[PDB]
């Protein structure tokens, strides 16, 4: 906790920009781009790429393999590994949760089950009993750590980060056919009291003064597998532990009596809102590199009117100690990950231009998605931030949620370090 | 020197011999899920504090109104000021945002699906076929490993496997029909026989929900409550991680089950609802009954709550565990001294029930748990005194002698604070999370 606060830097958003930027259109990323989303399975059939990826999963299991050329055990190891993987997505949509007021991301808890229950109480139409600042984010921030955050932070919100179009479906769309009628829909700032989404736009009060952003810690030694199917399984899980965090603490924000819009993969970028609430640094392969965890971390966040105490940015040294390290670059299996200087000056359609930041080829990393039957993370795993075979994993040590008590000590929280 | 704790070798210590250590005589029957306080009609109606007689937690409701309005954190106990006692409230409530109507009790509805098909994880992950295609691994020392590494992914802080007793699953359930929707759920609650069969798959139908005569096997899960926050029982606090805990027992059999299916097999999930908790927790080994009518675990003791799920998938048994908490409880008496209902009895264990409430049959301590029920509107939460004030809820229990480890006696003889303290991810506590250290040792024998 006090190294921590050795590293704070004054206030002041650290991502440097030019008069160039302009907020980023959703649709742009790898996952979702035209340009990029159709990719050819192993047998020359090109489809949506993750229905490639599918294949080979299945062609990896028949073979017995937990990866591209890595033989499982035997069958049974290869199935588990997939098994793991896919119930670990449960809690959520499509690889993300990233349409927003659809399923699980709704922006108001009107029509959920649990305000239903608790309608009686009248605790989210109850003006705030609590408006001071400081109050509010000892609150919100051990609200947050029940919620299953490892790490918390708060930061004003730079609407630069703002997808300036969401990826979603229409509203009355059955899940059954949402994968095949996603659109684009504007997100914009207007003065209304509450989050509200009409026909042509998503509209978030000139109010939503906040961010908060969470931390989900993955588990090590699954990581470490990489590109194989245990890195899968602890990336997939903590989607699920992302979506109920989400869910958890709007839910507490708004019984508090403000209102709430969680996000998870959705509405803006994720490492942008990270770093400027103080979870880490920008790094060469793109993620927010903790000092807990490197970039072995998940990221969520929650967007509210609440108010709240900003969190200082932090400088550890990450962008100093990737300027000479450069071994994500030279183990990437794509060579999607620059090994050249910052500029401001987007690789592709995918990047957003008018930031410092290395720019990497981000339809390279896609493209290997499909080759490997994975979401790779050699980056992650082989990045120094992240230090302190399959069979020896399922073998091996594991704790609850995949946390490590010769580490968990470092979340430990006090008011102290809260506020 | 001071032997550092060995959680593994309390377990392998006080392991016992196989077989259900619950003893049970002629006079048993299933147990009708109804009869339980919150649901039977002797037991549901209470007065709130006007006198008005409401559904029970209704009335609790009216209670926490008034105490916010009051600035109080629990019955005569002042918060530091309204906006604490609010926030005390909203925790609460927020925790209870992935349970249907406080406990998941209607099997084969909303969280609780019998069948993967119609959930979106399985919709996406069709083309992969895992839940259609056949186990390729059958081995139930395999399995018992990679089920309880995913049990623990999964959310459990303590995972163990029991052949399935079928004394502890409800004669008839407590659910809604199909056709209702949430909205009018309370109204439209109903009662369905949980019938065995011979099919090959869990089904409902309109008159009955089958089980498998191939279940063999229930997995037992412990999800550990926070300390600091259980001990300010019966104040909000308390509530709050109660209420967290049961969407952390609901995204574990839905986690769980979906692990399973992938493998092949098929999974029944239940949280409250289905069966009997307590007994499916000693007869997999989580721990022990208690005198309050908890499952007392050598981590956590009482403070730890439980869910299951039923499967066909082969798989190794535990053994039970007798640390000797039955002659603890019986000089004890903590809990029957402290309980501001008097609902825990101080006296011998018997099969007799104290009352409709109560499955007579099997030797416990009868408590009266209609007077628990009782204080609840009338502290305005889930009190949860019992479980602050067992001395093996506090995490201290444990000394080793040089020889084995054994149980100290000398354990028998604010919320502001808490908002301001110590935290960590869940609630759990760096302290003591290495005790739920797991390789496949102690996984799988
Ligand atoms: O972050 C992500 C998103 C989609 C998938 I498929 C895997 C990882
Ligand atoms: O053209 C196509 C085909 C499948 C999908 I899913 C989206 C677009
Ligand atoms: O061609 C396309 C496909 C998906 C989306 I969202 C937008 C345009
Ligand atoms: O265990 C429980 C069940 C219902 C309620 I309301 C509180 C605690
Ligand atoms: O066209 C398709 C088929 C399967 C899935 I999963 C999504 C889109
Ligand atoms: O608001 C209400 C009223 C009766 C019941 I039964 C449940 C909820
Ligand atoms: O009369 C009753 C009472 C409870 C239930 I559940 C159904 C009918
Ligand atoms: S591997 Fe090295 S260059 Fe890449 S993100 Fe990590 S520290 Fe930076
Ligand atoms: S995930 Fe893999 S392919 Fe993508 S950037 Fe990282 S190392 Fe390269
Ligand atoms: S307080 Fe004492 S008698 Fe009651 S359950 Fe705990 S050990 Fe047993
Ligand atoms: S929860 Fe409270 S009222 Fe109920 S048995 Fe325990 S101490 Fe008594």
């Amino acid at each position: 906790a006090e190294i921590r606060q050795q590293f704070a830097m004054t206030a002041g958003s650290p991502i440097i920009v030019n008069d160039k930027l302009e907020r980023y259109a959703e649709v742009r990323t790898a996952f979702t781009h035209p340009t990029s989303f159709f990719k050819p399975n192993y047998k020359g059939e090109v489809k949506p790429w993750f229905l490639s990826a599918y294949d080979e999963k299945v062609r990896q299991i028949e073979n017995g393999e937990n990866g591209p050329k890595m033989k499982a055990k035997n069958v049974g190891e290869a199935r588990a590994g997939r098994a793991l993987e896919a119930a670990g997505w449960t809690l959520d949509i499509n690889y993300g949760n990233i349409y927003p007021n659809r399923f699980f991301m709704l922006w108001s808890g009107e029509t959920m089950t649990n305000t239903q229950l608790w309608a009686p109480v009248g605790l989210d139409r109850r003006p705030p009993d609590t408006t001071d600042p400081v109050e509010l984010t000892n609150y919100v921030k051990f609200a947050a750590r029940m919620a299953g955050a490892d790490l918390v932070g708060v930061a004003r919100l730079n609407r630069n980060w703002v997808y300036s179009e969401a990826v979603t479906i229409p509203a009355d769309v059955p899940y059954e056919q949402s994968l095949h009628k996603e659109i684009e829909k504007p997100i914009v700032f207007k003065d209304v009291p509450l989050p509200i989404e009409t026909d042509d736009e998503l509209i978030i009060p000139n109010t939503c003064e906040n961010v908060i952003v969470a931390g989900i810690a993955m588990n090590r030694e699954m990581m470490q597998t990489a590109p194989n199917s245990m890195a899968c399984a602890t990336t997939a899980f903590c989607y699920s532990r992302m979506c109920m965090f989400d869910m958890w603490l709007c839910q507490f924000i708004r019984y508090m009596g403000y209102y709430a819009i969680p996000s998870c993969n959705g509405v803006g970028q994720s490492v942008a809102f990270a770093v400027e609430a103080g979870l880490g640094q920008a790094s060469r392969m793109g993620a927010c590199i903790t000092p807990e965890f490197g970039p072995n971390v998940r990221l969520t966040k929650v967007f509210t009117n609440m108010p709240l105490v900003p969190d200082k940015p932090i400088d550890f040294g990450v962008t100093e100690f990737c300027e000479t390290c450069k071994k994500c670059a030279r183990e990437c299996p794509s060579k999607a990950i620059t090994e050249g200087p910052r500029t401001f000056e987007g690789r592709s359609i995918h990047n957003q231009s008018g930031k410092l930041q290395w720019q990497n080829d981000y339809n390279k990393c896609l493209g290997y998605w499909p080759e490997s039957g994975g979401y790779c993370g050699v980056c992650v795993a082989v990045c120094p931030f992240t230090k302190g075979n399959i069979t020896e994993v399922w073998d091996g040590k594991i704790n609850t949620y995949g946390l490590d008590a010769d580490h968990f000590r470092d979340t430990v929280s006090f008011r102290k370090d809260r506020v």
